[PDB]
């Protein structure tokens, strides 16, 4: 009579961390310039 | 005797990876409107 | 009946998803001084 099945294998390694996200949105237009001379 | 039993089951696959780090900040916005007279 | 062999190690988990975009960029430089009317 055949022997019992063998034990289950080990878990695979965790998947690697993902890529970084896209860079941010460009910022707001700057302040208004000072009045002229 | 008894032949050896069956090969065990395939281990469960590892857990899926983490979401990536956030991306870098976006560039500074453009210059402001030219000032008045 | 002897136990069977250990199953193979499970597969590697898949690569995690990309992260969030970066934060919006800083404001720009003040605008140029006004012209000399």
């Amino acid at each position: 009579p055949i022997g019992p099945p063998g034990p289950r294998g080990n878990r695979g390694e965790r998947g690697s961390e993902g890529s970084p996200g896209h860079p941010g949105m460009p910022g707001p237009p700057g302040p208004p310039g000072a009045p002229g001379p």
